[PDB]
């Protein structure tokens, strides 16, 4: 089946028979524990959503591709509110290409090191076959309203062997979504006055995509097999007026429409594979250059995250990241039957941002140990690993699975991962199952680096109206949670059913500092001598809630399926405010009809629970006015379908949002001068849309 307490699949036919417009966050927000939302309760990017599991942040959602990491949105300021202007990393693989999904939640993701706090996700591509195959798809969507931007995809695939030990595949995509217009979140505004007055949030960031990749499979044995793989990707974007804190200025006007970044990603990585007597092993390095040219943005208060028309013109953030990894594993049959990973891994991140680190010291005040003008612009660290897992068969059925990884970051330090994962066949049809592990977050590169400086004349400090500024810290702690889940699942013909509760302590989080550290000397006028807080380490958080699974075979030719999350909780205990704005519910419902041997029909209904935004703004004190409103539930109908016309094409077709519910972004959660909050209203909601597809496929 595709669901078990802590583990998700999304297959390939998952994919085709719910399509994705562009990104893969569509689809994979859909499994039990994954909501779409932001890394914080700002509201700010509030359209550039990014997959959340167990209401960790997106931060803690490590995104893997064949099992190879993806950093690229660490080339990506992270803001004051822990909010990259960043789409994710879900949609550097083009949906139809992707063979399938794995989602590894809690516990069981632990494992996999620094950034699976929440959980894991797998992009899992196809592959060659012991022929040669090919394929070719195209997905295009209309909505209903004009405003809102539609999603064109045109990608391809082929594969096949050219020795006898030597195979290859390659894919390529190109794909398009529109921004939504400009004003389409007008007479949705927040109240908007004085300075502020017209100043519209925006919706969607639109995306075109040149995503290219080939591999070469060497099987130079009967035992070894050596991978090379390439890839070549580009997203630039198109501007619908996004800013930060939903101010606008005559640079922004200038640029409606027009391509504001663009992320080159390179990915090249040497794989090799071997399987014999003892065992088999796994070895792979990857260098992954990301690129993330933008227009300049101002680093202060209001103008943070806005183009800065004082310094106009591009810069590049340059990302190379480089991850080489090598296991073995080993069947064991000693006095329990039992079996043995052993491996390692290491990790470089090479980050050159320019733009950054220029935040100077003329009116707050310099601050002793930081220069005021050219900074460095080179962040960087290394994590060192090794692990192993003790996957034990205590009696037939039944397992347990003990862990241990060790990390040594290069200005962090030490990390102890001990993971113990259970599962119990309590009957041939229903299985316990339980984990608890304490997962590692390491700290970014720009909460770290202490030349990374942002500043306030007030409005942004916690505690007091006089200006101060934001530092990095590298003496952090890095982040630590144990995932406790305890769940049951009944699995016997087809019909399944299955509860788990998780429990994630969430020690140490990284945040934006609550009480100054020091004060500087010097500056202009009210603003001068302005204080000074440091990227901190939050004691203690917590979130809690549900993950339910229900399918029931209503028929032979009729399935229908449903995946729940429900959020019990989520509060930072220092602060008491929420870390994360998600819904309190998420229902998936998707009944499968196979009305012929040729045709098949679905009907899916998404069911989202009520919205709570924070109760604290930036100073601390409790929001008011509409900066309290709350998004009602509300649920998303679709229906579809794929007629297949031979062994070699097929067709699809089908609406999403039957009954055109749509939501807009109104602005960030709080208020602040001339801008009103708009609360949960942070983001767009789209209305009806039809679409169609296309696969032929040898
Ligand atoms: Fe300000």
């Amino acid at each position: 089946t595709k669901q078990a307490p802590g583990v998700s699949i999304i297959t390939a036919e998952d994919i085709a028979k719910r399509p994705p417009s562009n990104d893969l966050s569509q689809i994979i927000r859909t499994m039990p524990g994954v909501n779409l939302t932001g890394n914080s309760s700002s509201g700010q990017r509030g359209n550039n959503r990014q997959i959340d599991i167990r209401g960790m942040g997106p931060e803690n959602t490590l995104i893997l591709v064949d099992g190879k990491p993806v950093s690229s949105r660490n080339s990506v300021r992270y803001g004051w509110r822990g909010e990259r202007d960043s789409r994710g990393d879900t949609n550097w693989v083009p949906a139809d290409q992707v063979e399938r999904i794995e989602v590894i939640r809690g516990p069981a993701a632990a494992r996999y090191g620094n950034g699976a706090a929440g959980g894991v996700v797998n992009i899992i591509t196809k592959q060659a076959g012991a022929e040669t195959h090919g394929n070719l798809s195209v997905y295009s969507n209309f909505p209903q309203h004009k405003a809102e931007g539609a999603s064109e995809r045109m990608s391809f695939g082929l594969n096949g062997p050219l020795t006898e030990n030597l195979s290859y595949r390659v894919y390529g995509n190109i794909a398009k979504t529109d921004s939504d217009d400009w004003d389409i979140n007008a007479g949705h505004e927040s109240n908007r006055t004085g300075k502020q007055a017209g100043t519209l949030p925006a919706g969607r960031e639109g995306v075109r995509n040149k995503d290219i990749d080939g591999l070469l499979s060497w099987r130079l044995t009967p035992e070894q097999t050596l991978e090379f793989e390439a890839g070549f990707s580009r997203q630039g974007n198109i501007y619908t007026g996004d800013t930060q804190n939903t101010n606008s200025n005559n640079y922004v006007k200038q640029m409606l429409g027009h391509e504001t970044n663009r992320m080159y990603r390179e990915t090249y990585s040497v794989t090799h594979r071997g399987e014999w007597d003892f065992g088999s092993s796994l070895a792979y390095l990857q260098y992954e250059k990301t690129r993330n040219s933008r227009i300049n943005e101002g680093l202060a208060g209001g103008t943070e995250g806005i183009f800065d028309p004082n310094n106009a013109g591009f810069y590049t953030a340059t990302l190379r990241d480089l991850t080489a990894h090598g296991e073995v594993n080993l069947p064991l049959h000693l006095g329990y039957e039992q079996t043995l990973t052993l491996g390692s891994e290491w990790t470089e991140q090479k980050l050159d941002d320019p733009s950054s680190n220029t935040q100077n010291t003329e009116e707050g005040g310099s601050i002793p140990g930081l220069a005021g003008k050219n900074r460095s612009s080179s962040s960087s660290a290394r994590i060192f690993s090794l692990f192993a897992e003790d996957n034990i068969e205590l009696m037939p059925g039944t397992m347990l699975t003990p862990g241990l990884r060790w990390d040594h970051h290069d200005i962090v330090g030490d990390n102890w991962s001990p993971s113990l994962n259970l599962s119990h066949a309590l009957t041939e049809r229903v299985t316990l199952k339980a984990g608890i592990a304490r997962a590692y977050k390491a700290p970014n590169l720009y909460q770290l680096n202490p030349d990374y400086l942002l500043y306030s004349r007030g409005q942004g400090c916690y505690g007091q109206s006089t200006s101060c500024y934001l530092r990095g810290n590298d003496g952090l702690k890095a982040e630590t949670s144990v995932n406790k889940e305890l769940g049951i699942e009944y699995s016997h013909d087809g019909l399944v059913a299955g509860l788990t509760y998780f429990r994630n302590d969430y020690k140490n989080k990284i945040e934006s500092g609550l009480s100054p550290v020091d004060h500087a000397s010097g500056g202009k006028g009210d603003y001068a001598n302005a204080a000074i807080y440091q990227w901190e380490n939050v004691p203690k958080a917590v979130v809690e809630g549900l993950e339910g699974t229900l399918t029931l075979p209503l028929a032979d030719g009729l399935k229908w399926s449903n995946n729940l999350t429900y959020m019990l909780q989520s509060k930072n205990k220092e602060t008491g405010d929420v870390l994360s704005v998600t819904p309190r519910y998420t229902l998936n419902s998707m009944l499968d009809w196979q009305a012929t041997d040729d045709l098949s029909l679905q009907a899916t209904v998404t069911w989202y629970g009520k919205q709570k935004p924070k109760k604290y703004d930036y100073h601390g004190d409790r929001v008011t006015g509409s900066a309290n409103d709350q998004l009602s539930p509300y649920a998303i109908a679709g229906l579809g379908g794929t007629y297949r016309l031979s062994k070699n094409l097929s067709l699809g077709a089908g609406v999403d949002n039957l009954f055109d519910k749509r939501l807009f972004r109104a602005g960030n959660a709080q208020g602040v001068v001339g801008i009103d909050g708009a609360g949960a209203a942070t983001y767009n909601e789209p209305g009806r849309t039809f679409y169609t597809s296309l696969t032929a496929s040898f």
